[PDB]
């Protein structure tokens, strides 16, 4: 079928306890130690709140989760235990219980983010290889640790832009990576969908995250956010095709012995691929360098096996100019 080009079999060399996360027993501690201040989201399993620790005066946030999806909990709960100090991960700080209700929270580090619409439309050159930097540094890392997120989008890379400080977030979809494992397709956002989601195939691997990530870069250096605007699950790849073309779409499907839902054929088309410069004029020129293009032209493949890994997409020269800064 297919299997990751890196970190393929590093959960079979650990511990069962690294990666059976339904045999995960946390420790609950006292949610009642925090003091609720300010809702700040609500998803449909979770909502989160800015929160005081009442015993340190520490802000933090509280991330309630919509209990009795136990096994989901359990993963995400390991998950972040296995990633404790990962570069640019989110801290989990306490795992804790409504000690009467029993019903289960996250308590996490709280960041003080940009919201990103505004954000991005004011990075510089250098901002945005720093960034995409540091995000690609939290994806190597649990990448390496096994895990691939499964949900990269803007929302989830909390950026504060006066501290220069970047976390990884959301934590609820990411899995451990086993070799030939087919995983669920109904995972990340529409416009961050990789193709192999949108053709339903299952043997995916970390190099999704990677997908999820080039479309992050293109919206940045091309200021086009969400960079493939989608209507719908099907119109995704529609928008995608128009960029990378129809004929390079079926060569990664023949390639994987992938069929396509037939409501394809009524919309797909025949399309060029494009030349990445096509997306540069005056208001993005300054953000784009033949670098930059490269790079992505390396990230936004149809083949999962083709994309860079994050390792080797923090060595592109597009990084160069940050890690000379950083030594
Ligand atoms: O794209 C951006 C803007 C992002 C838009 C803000 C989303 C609002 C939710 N707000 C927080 N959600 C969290 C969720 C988790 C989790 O589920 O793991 C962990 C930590 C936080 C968090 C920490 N500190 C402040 C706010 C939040 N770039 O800045």
């Amino acid at each position: 079928g297919s299997r990751a080009r890196v970190y393929a079999e590093v959960n079979s060399l650990r511990s069962r306890e690294y990666w059976d996360y339904e045999a995960h027993v946390p420790s609950w501690g006292n949610q009642d130690d925090y003091q609720l201040v300010r809702k700040l989201g609500r998803g449909k399993y979770s909502e989160v709140f800015e929160a005081i620790n009442i015993t340190n005066n520490e802000r933090v946030v509280v991330k309630i989760l919509k209990p009795v999806k136990k096994k989901k909990i359990k993963r995400e709960v390991k998950i972040l235990e296995n990633l404790r100090g990962g570069t640019n991960i989110i801290k989990l700080i306490d795992t804790v219980k409504d000690p009467v209700s029993k019903t289960p929270a996250l308590v996490f580090e709280y960041i003080n983010n940009t919201d990103f619409k505004q954000l991005y439309q004011i990075l510089t050159d250098f901002d945005i290889r720093f960034y995409m930097y540091e995000l690609l540094k939290a994806l190597d890392y649990c990448h390496s640790k096994g895990i691939m997120h499964r949900d990269v989008k803007p929302h989830n890379v909390m950026i504060d832009h006066q501290q220069k400080k970047l976390r990884l977030i959301d934590w609820g979809l990411a899995e451990f990576y086993h070799p030939a494992q087919e995983y669920n397709v109904r995972v990340a956002s529409r416009y961050f969908k990789g193709p192999e989601l949108l053709v339903d195939y299952q043997m995916y691997d970390y190099s999704l995250d990677m997908w999820s990530l080039g479309c992050m870069l293109a919206s940045m250096i091309f200021r086009r956010e969400p960079f493939f605007h989608g209507q719908d699950n099907y119109d995704q790849l529609v928008r995608i095709a128009k960029v990378l073309g129809t004929e390079e779409l079926y060569g990664y499907l023949k390639k994987y012995h992938i069929d396509l839902d037939p409501h394809f054929n009524d919309i797909l088309g025949q399309h060029s691929r494009k030349r990445w410069e096509n997306f540069i004029h005056s208001e993005n020129r300054h953000l784009v360098s033949p670098e930059a293009l490269d790079l992505l032209d390396k990230l936004l493949r149809y083949d999962h096996q083709q994309r860079l890994t994050a390792k080797e997409a923090m060595e592109h020269p597009y990084f160069y100019p940050v890690v000379k800064e950083q030594s």
